[PDB]
Parts: C-alpha cells; structure tokens; sequence
C-alpha cells in the first residue's frame, strides 16, 4: 500500500518523504518548503512540511482546515493539492503533515518590485485573479489575506492564488471595514484588496502604505472620500462612527486625476472596486464582464466550485480530534488525474 519513504536533515529541519520526491531543495519559510522533482509525473513541485501540525487547538484546526481547503480547490488560477502524505503508519504515530503543489516561479511582489507593467500585462493578471476569486467565493469562502505575495505568476504569466505566501505589510490592501475591526464583512473585502493590486501594477506605487491601522485609513479616505449619511447610517458601532464623523470631511477624489494616462477603463473598474460602501463595491462575477477585460472575458469558461462545507469552523474540538480528522483527509486523499 505505502510507498518507500527516505530521510535527511534539510537545513533547519528534518524531511521523511517517499522516494518518488527527489532532489528536495530548500526555497523558504506555518511550515517550511522545498523544490523537488516528482518522477511520478515529471513536474517540478513544492513539498510543504507543516510546522508542529497538532501542538494546540489552535493548530490542529488550522491543519485541519488547509487540508480541506486544498483538497476542496479545482481551479486553475488557484492552487490545488497535487498530494498529501504521512510517513506515519498509524494514527497512533501520526504527527507529520507534507502537502505538494505545483511550483511557480515568482509572485506578483517580485514583478511589481522590478518594474511596470504595460496595460495589456495588468488586465490578464488582474483578470486570472478575478477568475479564481469568482471561483473561490461561489463556496462562500473568502481570502481576506490577498495581497502580492499571495500571488504565484509562472514565466508564462499565469496566476494562481495561494493560501498563504513565502515570508510589504498585509494591512496595505485591506479593506477599510477591517481596519476598523467590523464583525460583519462580506466576500467584497476581497475585491477591495485586488483594487488595491492592479492600481500598485499600474503605476508601480502601494496605492496605500500606511504605518498604522489609523495612518492606514487616513491614506484610504484621501482618495475615497469620508462616508457620507447612506454610510454613516449603516455602522453598529458608536465609537467608530465617532472617529469617522470626527474627521475632517474629506472630498471624494477624481481617480482619472490619480491615476493620470492609464487606460480610462482601468480607471473606470477601479473607482467600482474601491468604494468604501461594502454594499455597493462590484463583485467577482459582475467585474470579469466589465468593458476593460473585453479581449479575455468568456462567460463559458469562469466556473463556479462545488458545495464546500465549513460547518466544523464553529466546532470547538479536542486537539486529538482535529488531528484524527485529518488523518482521514489524508487516508482518503485522491490524486488529481495526469494531463
Ligand atoms: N453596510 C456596511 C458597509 C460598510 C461598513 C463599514 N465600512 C467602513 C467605512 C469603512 N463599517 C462598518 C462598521 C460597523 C461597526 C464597526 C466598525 C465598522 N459597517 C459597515 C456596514
Ligand atoms: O510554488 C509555490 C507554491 C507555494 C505553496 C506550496 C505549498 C502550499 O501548501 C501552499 C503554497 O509556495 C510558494 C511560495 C512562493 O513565494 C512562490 C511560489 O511559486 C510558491
């Protein structure tokens, strides 16, 4: 049944993977990851050993939900689970976790960083991020972590997002509701983030490179103007609507006067993706028929997940029952077919 597993001392830590995965070679840092080349299927791939997967509630759940997200996406501008295996024989032993994935060369922080990008560059990565964001939120799943190096770009300048990237702060592109800490968010959060991208791949600036949570909000109001009354009147708290109303009344501003010379239909998504209103941002869906992505757009060819589960996400567990759930999501793994 089981395949050979190999040893060896990989840097900081320890690697037991079966023989299929050779050439192991170190590329980062939740869990360290290698690059290595699978002789099953002659990809280059990423092994991903999880960190003390089962050390407290906190990471058992964790563990847990990776795995099921991982196994759950079909998709191709999101990654995907290529394998997961153990080299534990029994659940009695089972303490390791490896996940594998396909290996991109870079992400988007390592193309923006360097260089702009041309207009037709911004609407293909902008629009392959939409694609797997339509995807992804048809399971009412939401990222609520995107930003550059989420973003894996091969040399073919195609997109997948990831879960969680190689270790630029993550509160430059977050939507201005969790800044001010809003229980009640929607998908949209995630929208907000990708305005963010394209106008940073646009004119290669973080859009909103704030010290602070308060500088954070200060920067996004400038452009986007202070709530008025139909916003105002939406937010449950008194005491951020307190410090919003106490501000200075900041206009709205003209994007075309921000965003000088870029294409006027870029212009056009990113005042629909950056409004501070989370009940009238575009969406996913509405936003792949917009004009600006016209030469990609196919209607066909945006699919939707299955149903996903999230039912154990309110589920307060004891850490060996986490840990015995992934076990079974690791059991009943089923590869993705060859092609
Ligand atoms: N329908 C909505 C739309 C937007 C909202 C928003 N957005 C903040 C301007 C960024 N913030 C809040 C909120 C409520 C209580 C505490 C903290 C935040 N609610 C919103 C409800
Ligand atoms: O190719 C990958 C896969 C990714 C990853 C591997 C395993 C996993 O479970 C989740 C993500 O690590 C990366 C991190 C990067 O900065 C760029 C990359 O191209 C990659």
């Amino acid at each position: 049944e089981r395949p050979t597993f190999y040893r060896q001392e990989l840097n900081k830590t320890i690697w037991e993977v079966p023989e299929r995965y050779q050439n192991l070679s170190p590329v980062g840092s939740y869990g360290s990851v290698c690059a290595a080349f699978d002789t099953k299927t002659g990809l280059r791939v990423a092994v991903k050993k999880l960190s003390r997967p089962f050390q407290s509630i906190i990471h058992a759940k964790r563990t847990y939900r990776e795995l099921r997200l991982l196994k759950h996406m079909k998709h191709e501008n999101v990654i995907g689970l290529l394998d997961v295996f153990t080299p534990a024989r029994s659940l009695e032993e089972f303490n390791d976790v490896y996940l594998v994935t396909h290996l991109m060369g870079a992400d988007l922080n390592n193309i923006v960083k360097c260089q702009k990008l041309t207009d037709d560059h911004v609407q293909f990565l902008i629009y392959q991020i939409l694609r797997g964001l339509k995807y992804i939120h048809s399971a009412d799943i939401i990222h609520r972590d995107l930003k550059p190096s989420n973003l894996a770009v091969n040399e073919d300048c195609e997109l997948k997002i990831l879960d969680f990237g190689l270790a630029v702060a993550t509160r430059w592109y977050r939507a201005p509701e969790i800044m001010l800490n809003w229980m009640h968010y929607n998908q949209t959060v995630d929208i907000w983030s990708v305005g963010c991208i394209m106008a940073e791949l646009l004119t290669g600036r973080t859009l909103f490179p704030g010290t602070d949570h308060i500088d954070q909000l200060k920067l996004i109001l400038r452009l986007v103007g202070t709530p008025g009354a139909e916003l105002l009147k939406k937010i449950s708290s008194e005491s951020a609507r307190n410090y919003i109303q106490s501000l200075t009344q900041m206009p709205k501003m003209n994007f075309a006067n921000v965003f000088i010379g870029a294409n006027p239909l870029a212009v056009d998504l990113l005042e629909k993706m950056l409004v501070l209103d989370s009940d009238k941002r575009i969406t996913a869906a509405q936003a792949l028929a917009h004009a600006y992505f016209a030469q990609y757009h196919d209607p066909d060819d945006e699919p939707v997940a299955d149903p996903y589960d999230q039912s154990f996400e309110s589920r307060d567990l004891l850490i060996d029952e986490w840990k015995s759930l992934t076990y079974d999501e690791v059991i009943s793994f089923v590869p993705p077919p060859l092609d």
